[PDB]
């Protein structure tokens, strides 16, 4: 506990630096694990930024908003979380420090407060007053050093406690006599003397690593799993999208694969159909089938009721009238062999349900020479005759699929990015029936970036802020990558079609919270 | 032998700070919130008739203090407290059990624990200590704690004069008990004791009928069940079925279809209902508007009750031309039978045709309609979550809230009368209303006082946390009237068999 | 330090027992609940901001644990922590008033009693004692208490652009602190945090409008006052005026037909609404039946807009052929009938009888407007107990729950047909059951926040217990909407005299 004070050049003010230990640290023993392992001394006196430890502070910030919030843990920050890959516990608090841009000329307060494990967090500072708390103001703090405890019951921890968390939060609001002016917050932190490990396991486990490298792959080498016999051409950002229902194109860390999603959507993803003698009462030429089910045939309410990776498709709706999907069909299947043409298709048409929901997945190809039982390859993709780079983005209704992917929205303020590929028309000029329009299919992450996610890992509860690079000019964009998990990035403006160049390359940048606001605009006025 | 198990005390090396309590509050015993239960000749053997946590919520003063607090650490003094006479063979034990450790179905077994026999003639309170079993756990919320328990050991063979004992339990604290790491009290947790609010049942709120006062509180012997999907309200979940809040700004609907007609000696004419959450619109999401109507008609019949509705068509601005119609059920009986007119529904109209959309109010019922009829029960079918039927425990009756419908009579060629019927609630929102902010404790039943001339007279009901209140009677009838005169008074927490004191003679 | 006042330390003897504080209840400081105030240059010099009185509620943890106690005494610390600037000017006052001594409204008289002057320059962190006064050994529930009393002595300017500054008090109390036992822990005081249960505004029941939700939570700065009648509760007294606790059960009324015509149109006829509760035998009483809505209708006639009933007589079981009629209140009488609440109305139907009952529902309005026609209520003259007529404090704006009345049309013999509306309304009851159950310091203001889009930057309101809400604004006037999807949860307790920081702009 000391406090140091320092006059600024040409005077006119004061820095204030502290040291304050809200909460008495209770130094343990050991006696229950007599394998205790020291650190590297030079490790105790390096501060390293925290994950996740940055904000800003502008006029408009309420008190009572939660800004930051950490669990005090060897993730903080670069190596004793790297060291916390060779052993099994560990035990031990840590300093930190936090860093304010003030000015003599400003207005307002902070403060800070340790919460206890099993506590719930409150979304008042007047309630952040009843903890361990410490107040700061804008005119003269320049540094807070915190002596952060570690409470637990146990002589050591094991991985999978719960821990007690530092927040911070705005006690009194900003002002100043310029609008644009606001105070980045900022933390550092390293481990107290007394912090140990215990029994070292040189095994080390997969997921034991702090920043992650992602491979210099740019965007054109990718799937497109919506569209996989095209190529990525563009990444691109539509304001008039702000939800997104696909099936596929899902890829989530913590669960792999998720919706009717696959890992290898190469090509329009094939099926066979087989089903009744009837046809739609809105053709006479409009006859039913039903898509072959393997991977738990057994018509279960609970399995997916569309082959994996089959669900290539646009929309959707009654106009369908008017507006039809197209498919290379082999009408018979013979020793291997298979007549083949192209045939238009959708989704089944009962205006019982304006039928994007169909659970069997019932369809209709538009053939009269269609036999009943016997089986039918079919094979996308094409539409045809619709307006139709709108309906493709919306995907049929879902709830055939019990254990289907939800739909999400960016947060306000943000648009997805949308990685875009382009499919043209196969035109015909002998007979009627079958001539496809060019469109536009988007989707989201691909498999290709995500496998490296896969193998590093992501902390618990925190986004990845990743820069898009492309040169042969000198230009860096942000991108805030989550882990359901998908691209925004802080648009500001209307809808422009915006597009972003393929040949760029993704590189890491620190870990972030899901509410961090990006530092760095995109104008969609162009 | 008050102290089968010694207390260990905790070192308390780990913790940050050692908090101190008022030493008063080790010297004097409160009642234990939940500690209540009953015993007869009835009960099955083997049964276990109370098991309790040990910690801070055993006192009164611990469970308030705790609040304030994010760890704790210590063991208990408990008291039993037996209300039998003389004429009461038989025999009880109390045994501790450590975290981990399944508890047994016989009293054989449960003598393996640190345990304490007791006698039903005892006038005396009985002690026992309960300790805090531990390596650390305890400390924290959320934590594996050891266990108390009661159960019959030599079962209450001379009780052929019918009489039921009640046992009761007081605490305090052990002279180590001790808190750490103060913290603002806001712990998401149920309060020992609602406070509730002495608005009379008056208060003229029916879920099942609004736009009509809730008069008359009464217990009919012959409804054994509910179906009943509005008035449905639990502790735990919040509104059920289709219930809502808030049920009169739910009351009115739309509909619309343009479909022929079915057969029953004048024309009607199909119709489905608007959903404006235009929700999974088969199985698993409600099939009908939140808060709509759930008033039973009867069955196939159709020719003899119809329900009525004031309805109306819609035009820019609003609905033109509203008057009485007849609706909707039951000869459909394909779907009659599967019962999802829960949509679709009729109308004694033709030319609703033309109306595309329009507006329907229940507003009563028609014909040959007795209460027996609105009482139940629309069936429903498939898989949303609807509410379950259920029904009071063996002695106990139901006791609604009830409403009188008056007539619309008629003269001219509209030919639509409606007859005057009585409604029940089952239960009312304004009272789960302060029961939200309080809660429940977990497995426990809340004993209510109802309190009617002064105080000359006081009833006794049973509210539980799945949404309904209880009496315990002797005789039979089917029209015993209770006043709405209006205090309800909190009790205590009890346990779900129990039997209360006070019973209701129907016979009057 | 500064200690205007010599604290005298009491020997607690005899108090029949002394109870201690654990040892860090007086090693931290905590936020003073309702402590918390902004000076802007429009303050005036003399106005009272804070008025504190000196008891165990000036802490967070003190008044938490003063609820199972009895007694007390003495005194605290009080920390004054100030958001000012480099650019600011003035001063404040901070006086200690003994009991029962009255507060003076003036800064001349403040001086006089021990006090100290604070200068916006220099009051950064500033240490004050408030002493517990008394003549006796300590203190019981409802004693009379000295006061802190904080006032503006000169008046805030600036050498640049205009900042306002905000003071908060944190609290500790002094070490010769000490209780007084033992009681059950429900003791009338109110407590720190108010715990507000999830529950949308579109939930609630509209008063105004029972049928009809509430859809928005809209502000307009034209309505500068609110003299209804119906959407009144308080904490102190429950529900004011002729107001429930349950809009729909009290919204139908039945009248009494009498022999005369208004003198305009003969083919309208008078009637008097019938009193249950017989408040003609008493001027003391209210003289409409509790409910029965409070519109809303301007100068008479001429351009004879008028309301809109469902209507119908009475006859055995019921009522016969109900239609709708015009209704709204007596043309050009002495009391401003139809501008003032009465038992005598009359309706447009020339086949009315004499000595019949007529029931009476409201619907609609017709020839008016969608604005403040209705948004005023007639009038309140006579000697009952009516709702006072309230405004905001300058700067703030009233915040309404708010629906939307459809229109009935006609086509064939009525001619009548009324025109669509939007009623609103203050507090709903829904929002206030708790706070019943709870309790507001004495004094005090809510700082509430309404949630939003899960949990973004959103909306801050004051919620004030004489039952109305009020936010801080700048801009047009033009009706501003906000959504009804929120959660309304808990910020803190402030003076009446705080100014919200976040400020909506109604100017979109």
């Amino acid at each position: 506990e000391s406090s140091k004070t320092e006059q600024v050049t040409g005077a006119t003010g004061i820095t204030q630096s502290t040291v304050t230990a809200p909460l008495p640290e209770a130094v343990s023993s050991l006696s229950l694990a007599p394998t205790v392992n020291a650190l590297d001394p030079w490790v105790y006196l390096n501060q390293t930024e925290v994950p996740g430890g940055t904000f800003t502070v502008s006029s408009a910030t309420q008190p009572g908003s939660v800004l930051l919030e950490l669990e005090i843990s060897p993730e903080l920050n670069l190596y004793t979380s790297h060291l916390f890959r060779m052993y099994a516990g560990w035990s031990g608090g840590f300093s930190l420090k936090l860093l304010v841009a003030g000015n003599a000329f400003s207005a307002g307060k902070l403060i800070a407060a340790i919460i206890p494990p099993n506590i719930e967090v409150p979304n008042s500072a007047y309630l952040l007053t009843g903890f361990p708390h410490e107040i700061l103001d804008f005119r003269t703090a320049d540094s807070m050093e915190i002596i952060a405890p570690d409470i637990k019951n146990i002589d050591y921890h094991f991985r999978g406690d719960k821990l007690g968390k530092l927040v911070v939060m705005v006690y009194s609001p900003l002002r100043s006599t310029s609008a644009d002016f606001e105070i980045e917050i900022k933390l550092t932190s390293a481990p107290l003397p007394d912090f140990k490990f215990t029994m070292l396991v040189p095994p080390i486990q997969n997921n034991a690593l702090p920043i992650w490298s992602i491979p210099q792959a740019p965007p054109y080498s990718m799937v497109n799993p919506r569209s996989p016999l095209t190529p990525v051409v563009e990444l691109y950002i539509n304001s008039s999208y702000a939800t997104c229902n696909h099936q596929l194109g899902r890829y989530t860390i913590y669960q792999g694969a998720i919706g009717n999603s696959t890992f290898n959507p190469s090509g329009a993803w094939t099926a066979t159909c087989t089903a009744e003698a009837g046809s739609v009462t809105g053709h006479p030429n409009w006859r039913y089938a039903l898509l072959d089910l393997p991977d738990n045939p057994t018509f279960d309410p609970t399995l997916p009721p569309v082959p994996r990776g089959f669900c290539d498709w646009g929309s959707g709706v009654k106009s369908g009238n008017k507006q039809h999907l197209v498919c290379f069909t082999g009408k018979k299947v013979e020793g291997g062999f298979q007549d083949v043409d192209t045939h238009m298709w959708d989704y089944g048409d009962n205006e019982t349900v304006g039928l994007d929901n169909t659970y069997q997945r019932t369809i209709y190809i538009k053939d009269p020479s269609l036999e009943k039982d016997a089986q039918y390859l079919v094979i996308p993709m094409g539409v045809s005759g619709a307006a139709n780079d709108d309906t493709v983005q919306v995907a049929p209704n879902c709830y055939g699929s019990w254990d289907y992917a939800p739909t999400v929205a960016p947060p306000l303020g943000e648009q997805f990015v949308w990685f875009r590929s382009q499919l043209p028309a196969s035109k015909t000029t002998t007979t009627s029936g079958v001539n496809s329009v060019p469109v536009n299919v988007n989707a989201l992450m691909s498999p290709d970036l995500m496998c490296s996610a896969y193998a590093s890992g992501f902390p618990l509860g925190k986004v990845a802020l990743l820069d898009y690079v492309l040169f042969g000019g000198s230009v860096v964009r942000q991108f805030k990558l989550y882990p359901e998990g998908y691209m925004t990035a802080n648009t500001t403006g209307s809808n422009t079609g915006f597009i972003i160049p393929a040949d760029g390359y993704f590189r890491f940048n620190s870990w972030v919270s899901p509410s961090f606001m990006i530092s760095s605009v995109v104008d969609l006025n162009l």
